[PDB]
């Protein structure tokens, strides 16, 4: 398949490691049916959670991966649930006592949170402090948040949405809530993305779109992050951010033409149909030639200062009441360019 | 195929009068990216609105409909939101004042919603209250609810939550703004559902798994049951409780005996794992035989009266604090009897 060859294989996978950090812990997932969270989910069966906590407020997505799951229904709770109604997670934080969150549920679709900047400030920002506070008041020890290359000088509301996170969660952690953040790049055949798209329209006998024949992204295999973030969360010792080896990128060309290729469909034309809204033809290349090495040659640590929460949550309340959200954001994030 | 095979077929789709109804409406769905809210978007560009406002709290399920919808594109437009945040709902309608609200958002799991019984309340009753009482503030010409048979003498509260919905909207209808709700039965091949886990079940060579051998339900293809929701809405004057004739219910034994026919499977056995909480072995029928007969030999008018508004508000208001809301849903809907 077109996963099998962008896969990035990384040498440093440590089963043990992730096993002694999981092993008989409560754990909550956010997101809990999402491409990101539902491997987060799998793979906390797979690495000895004593009881996963699944939070999602897609009733599909949670019915699916509790369903995916079945053979473990014993040590799984479906908790259908936003993260936004702060009364009913506390209550679910209180009942179960997780002693660590691993945070995947945001939006994440660059043109409809562009469409919506409201709902992604809304959902992914507020949402992310709600969780992060909720947590660090009912004593979880751990708080780890997927975050996504996006958020590196970000151009669209979604990538600068998440930047917002980092700053919030990281300037949260303390001797008591440590918190990590983990940035790497696209996933390969996540929920919406590029590759479902060019199978459907192969199987429609439809022109392949493509934004930009120059644009790429750096991709890896859903497992191979998820388990390489558990890595991160396990090194952890509170206030990092970390950042994942994605490997080489992948022109989008590429893959369109390696997927007719692979489809025996080069009768197929290929359709240039433009740059969105904020979208970059090349995302930033995530280590820095100044980060931090770890004991995994995949996985580093970039700088980050914490940030005032008095400034940060008055900036934060502004974003719910603002009549332009595009320069609120920069307020915040001052390497924000919205394109 | 299995869905060919279960179709309803009504003699009684009628084109032109669900043309007539939304030809060059703002039509604004609810729950637009859900298996029922997608074939609604589908059958309003079909039939002639002007503009379709898609109101969905799932992303992927907006990115889809919207995608789906691409060629359309100009007359479409994808808001990611939730129907509980009423200051961003009452925005979307002052902005976009649409004529006409389909309402298919909701949970409808019922396991899951026996096991978050809250949440169930919320995202049905409090999400119906919310999205209602915002439309008739905005003056919204009808709102079209809908329901299921699971809401007819219920036993499981997802059901149950639905029935209170049925209450709160009819209750609200009057000269103004015209409500209808419309029950029916299970869509063949919905999200989450009997067929999709029967074809994945073979296709993994897993045996099958059904509840009870004897368990029935009423089925019709989503468009099937779509067209005649959007002929109930057009009929109606205000206050209508539309049922759909489903048919024949099928014996789910009998699906998947079928199903592992149509694939030539003889290597697979039948497994019976029982009936769930609230589960019914057989849904009630829809059609009582006091119902008021339509124009369409597919669709007729419930009983219903209304209620009283301050009274059902304050249990509403209770149903988001209360500790026993099996309890307090029996306060409501005095016939629901919680097969727990
Ligand atoms: N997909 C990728 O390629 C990729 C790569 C790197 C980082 N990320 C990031 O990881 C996150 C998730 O991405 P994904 O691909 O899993 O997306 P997804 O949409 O598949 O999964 C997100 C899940 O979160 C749930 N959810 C969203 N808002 C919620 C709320 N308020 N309460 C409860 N549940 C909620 C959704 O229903 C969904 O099941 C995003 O921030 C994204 O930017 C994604
Ligand atoms: N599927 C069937 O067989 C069937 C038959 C008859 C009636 N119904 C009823 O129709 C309704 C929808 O069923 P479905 O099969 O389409 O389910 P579905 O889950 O596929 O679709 C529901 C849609 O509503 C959305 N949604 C849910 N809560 C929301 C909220 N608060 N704000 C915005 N969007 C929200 C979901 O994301 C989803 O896209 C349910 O009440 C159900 O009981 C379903
Ligand atoms: O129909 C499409 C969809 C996506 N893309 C490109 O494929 C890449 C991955 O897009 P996707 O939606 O998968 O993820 P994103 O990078 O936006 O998170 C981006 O460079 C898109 O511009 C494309 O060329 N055609
Ligand atoms: O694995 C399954 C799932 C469902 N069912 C039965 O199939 C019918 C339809 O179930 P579905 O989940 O499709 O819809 P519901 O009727 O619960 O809305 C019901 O009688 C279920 O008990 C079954 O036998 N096995
Ligand atoms: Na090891
Ligand atoms: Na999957
Ligand atoms: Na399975
Ligand atoms: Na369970
Ligand atoms: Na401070
Ligand atoms: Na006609
Ligand atoms: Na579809
Ligand atoms: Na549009």
């Amino acid at each position: 398949s077109i996963e099998d060859l962008l896969a990035r294989k990384p040498k440093d996978l440590d089963d043990s490691a992730v096993a002694a950090f999981l092993k008989d812990k409560v754990v909550l997932v956010s997101g809990a049916g999402g491409t990101i969270g539902s491997e987060l989910c799998k793979q906390c069966i797979k690495f000895g959670a004593k009881h996963l906590i699944m939070v999602d407020h897609s009733e599909y997505n949670l019915y699916k991966i509790n369903d995916d799951l079945n053979l473990y229904k014993e040590k799984i709770t479906p908790i259908l649930l936003s993260i936004l109604d702060k009364q009913s997670l506390d209550e679910v934080l209180k009942t179960y006592k997780p002693e660590l969150i691993l945070h995947a549920a945001a939006y994440k679709h660059v043109p409809l949170c562009e469409q919506n900047p409201h709902s992604a400030v809304i959902n992914n920002i507020l949402g992310t402090k709600i969780l992060c506070d909720s947590a660090k008041e009912n004593k979880v020890a751990k708080f780890v948040m997927i975050s996504v290359d996006k958020a590196v000088r970000p151009t669209n509301i979604m990538g600068c949405t998440k930047r917002v996170c980092e700053l919030y969660t990281l300037s949260m952690s303390d001797e008591n809530f440590e918190v990590a953040c983990v940035r790497f790049g696209n996933v390969l055949g996540s929920s919406g993305s590029v590759i479902p798209k060019f199978k459907a329209q192969i199987a429609n006998n439809e022109p392949l779109t493509l934004t930009h024949p120059d644009i790429v992204r750096y991709f890896m295999l859903v497992a191979e992050a998820v388990q390489l973030v558990l890595q991160a969360g396990a090194i952890a010792k509170g206030g990092e951010l970390f950042v994942l080896d994605m490997g080489k990128p992948v022109k989008i060309i590429d893959l369109a033409k390696k997927m007719l290729l692979l489809s025996n469909r080069n009768d197929l034309e290929i359709k240039i149909t433009g740059l969105r809204k904020g979208e970059k033809l090349y995302e930033e290349l995530l280590i820095d030639e100044n980060d931090a090495k770890t004991q995994y040659e995949s996985i580093f640590v970039a700088k980050n200062e914490k940030v005032d929460l008095d400034w940060l949550n008055k900036e934060i309340e502004n974003l719910q009441i603002c009549e332009d959200i595009s320069e609120a954001l920069l307020k915040i994030v001052p390497e924000f360019k919205h394109n």
